[PDB]
């Protein structure tokens, strides 16, 4: 909508209190100016068909319960905007500040968020396995960053390249937790995950087995559930980003460990530079080592630390 570039205030899903930026047209309308082409937030109403309405507000205050989970869409959209831009040169999902544009309060106790191939769409949850999903900032830079990779290397959704497509989005989805810098950790979900549960979450990177994903190979889930086992087999490429950063010695495999900021880059550069659709672990492995020598040489710490993470999880 036109109008004028304003500032709200309201709170998240976890009752924290935040500004977001807002458009003034006759209402206060959830759509940030400052980034790219637009942050545009739209209420779904419990409903399915998309993108409902642009988020519309009488007073610019946003502290309703109903309010909340698009609050956090709209914010964490926009944290999501400054780490790809400022951490990685990349303006917003194609490279070229498309608008971005989530909807909340989709159907009714909907356990699940997701990019739809033009939007964010995220459920309210049911309040027993989740609380609405957009109080997540993984969750939101988890399914972001699918546009980023339908965008670039375009992994195919099914067995492996499917896997590397989940584990990349659960990368940075991470390293946007850690960027934001609050409660950041190596599990996906937590903050919005079985509110009457402590320390759990859907996914873990530093021990998928924790939820009964596979940290190795040679366990790999060959079956045809969840598109060959997409959110199953992501935990072997997990487990070696993990490696990557933070390093460890898993299955008698020593890992030294690089850091964050590292990670980040390596995988960046391979996902937009050397991984294509029908890529598997072992190409992502040749991706990732090609992608640390260009950035750091061939004789590097990195490309040595690269090497032994897909040594350990069992990817030759
Ligand atoms: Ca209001
Ligand atoms: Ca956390
Ligand atoms: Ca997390
Ligand atoms: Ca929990
Ligand atoms: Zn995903």
């Amino acid at each position: 909508i036109t109008g004028t570039s304003t500032v709200g205030v309201g709170r998240g899903v976890l009752g924290d209190q935040k500004n977001i930026n807002t458009t003034y047209s006759t209402y206060y309308y959830l759509q940030d100016n400052t980034r790219g082409d637009g942050i545009f937030t739209y209420d779904a109403k419990y409903r399915t068909t998309l993108p409902g309405s642009l988020w519309a507000d009488a007073d610019n205050q946003f502290f309703a319960s109903y309010d909340a989970p698009a609050v956090d869409a709209h914010y964490y959209a926009g944290v999501t905007y400054d780490y790809y831009k400022n951490v990685h040169n990349r303006l917003s999902y194609d490279g070229n500040n498309a608008a971005i544009r989530s909807s909340v309060h989709y159907s009714q106790g909907y356990n699940n968020a997701f990019w739809n191939g033009s939007e964010m769409v995220y459920g309210d949850g049911d309040g027993q396995t989740f609380i609405p999903l957009s109080g997540g900032i993984d969750v939101v830079a988890h399914e972001l960053t699918h546009a980023v990779t339908d965008y670039t290397a375009g992994l195919i959704y099914q067995n492996e390249s499917g896997a590397i497509n989940e584990a990349i989005s659960d990368i940075f989805g991470t390293l946007v937790e850690f960027y934001a810098n609050k409660n950041p950790d190596w599990e996906i979900g937590e903050d919005v995950y079985t509110p009457g549960i402590s320390g759990d979450s859907l996914r873990s990177m530093s021990d998928p087995a924790k939820y009964g994903d596979p940290d190795h190979y040679s366990k790999r889930y060959t079956g045809t559930q969840d598109n060959g086992g997409v959110h199953i087999n992501s935990g072997i490429i997990n487990k070696a980003a993990y490696l990557i950063s933070q390093g460890g010695t898993h299955y008698g495999v020593s890992v030294v460990g690089i850091g964050r900021d590292k990670l980040g880059k390596i995988f960046y550069r391979a996902l937009t530079q050397y991984l294509t659709p029908t890529s598997n672990f072992s190409q992502l492995r040749a991706a990732a080592v090609q992608s640390a020598t260009d950035l750091y040489g061939s004789t590097s710490q990195e490309v040595a630390s690269v090497k032994q993470a897909f040594d350990a999880v069992g990817v030759k």
